[PDB]
């Protein structure tokens, strides 16, 4: 057996949905815990996803870039949820889920047959407001990924949508 394209899209869409939920859940939990009323949305500081607006190996290509920009910051997500805690390198969060998604996208690309590098700062132990902005962009980027993958799925797998 060879994996149908649909299963491949179904796997990638579930993992994008899950990365996107992770981003939403983390942002919310941060905001509720650390951001007072008077500072809500203070971040408003452009996200990777604000670069390219709105079928293609291209859409898949951007998705891939978006995920890649987060693969390293992501292990540090829970480090902000303590007081003076630095991530101890213990199992590559359950959040290298992005590595799963990454490879799932690179698999979809080789089925469907770069001058500027865009990398995110690392999360911190100002710092609060940076971490806030970073969580905002992780959420915006993951929404974009899920979006661009759906567009591709629909056009590539008939009846999908």
């Amino acid at each position: 057996q060879t994996v149908p394209l649909s299963r491949l899209f179904d796997h990638a869409m579930l993992q994008a949905h899950r990365a996107h939920q992770l981003a939403i859940d983390t942002y919310q939990e941060f905001e509720e815990t650390y951001i007072p009323k008077d500072q809500k949305y203070s971040f408003l500081s452009f996200c990777f996803s604000d670069s390219i607006p709105t079928s293609n190996l291209e859409l898949l290509r951007i998705s891939l870039l978006l995920i890649e920009s987060w693969l390293e910051p992501v292990r540090f997500l829970r480090s902000m949820f303590a007081n003076n805690l630095v991530y101890d390198t213990s199992d590559s969060d359950d959040y290298h889920l992005l590595k799963d998604l990454e490879e799932g996208i690179q698999t979809l690309m080789g089925r469907l047959e770069q001058i500027l590098k865009q990398t995110y700062s690392k999360f911190d132990t100002d710092a609060l407001l940076k971490n806030y902005g970073l969580l905002y962009c992780f959420r915006k980027d993951m929404d974009k990924v899920e979006t661009f993958l759906r567009m591709v799925q629909c056009r590539s797998v008939e009846g999908s949508c």
